[PDB]
């Protein structure tokens, strides 16, 4: 599997996380073991596969926040969660 | 032009082929004088259809006499019928020109 098809299943599982719990780079960062450049650059990317997310925090302001995908566009949220399992360990995450 | 990144572009792209690809029987030569995008552009994008998850097959007649043709194998993690609702927008974007009709 190529750097961009690594890139790109990277992006996907992200998104997968994001869609089932709430995250912030924090928690993403203590459950994937990505330094939080990677999980930046990784989010900043979303964009150019379709994937539009927003940074959502409580009405107060006072919370840290977490991301939600407003919308998989093109990126079919269903596949990812037929192949969490393969793309789990071809991108490598570790854990707390 | 401001419109989209250089990368979205190149996305676009790759799904822009793949929906002209399941809707009719095409190669390279038939891409070419369709989309105007040289033959390189064409290569290279089907090229990497598998950085993301799209498999493509091309295709002859047991007799291997005909030209071939290009078939989705699997859409994997793109949904096809996202394109069909967004034809037109990114044709505009990836500035898509019928060859026949410019000339």
């Amino acid at each position: 599997v190529s750097k961009q098809h690594k890139a790109f299943l990277r992006k996907l599982y992200l998104a997968h996380l994001m869609d089932d719990a709430r995250h912030n780079l924090l928690s993403l960062g203590k459950l994937t073991g990505m330094p939080r450049r990677t999980l930046q650059d990784a989010i900043a990317s979303f964009a150019d596969i379709g994937i539009e997310v927003e940074f959502v925090q409580d009405g107060e302001r006072h919370n840290a926040g977490y991301y939600r995908i407003r919308t998989w566009g093109p990126i079919s949220s269903a596949w990812m969660d037929t192949h969490v399992d393969e793309v789990k360990s071809l991108l490598g995450v570790d854990d707390a």
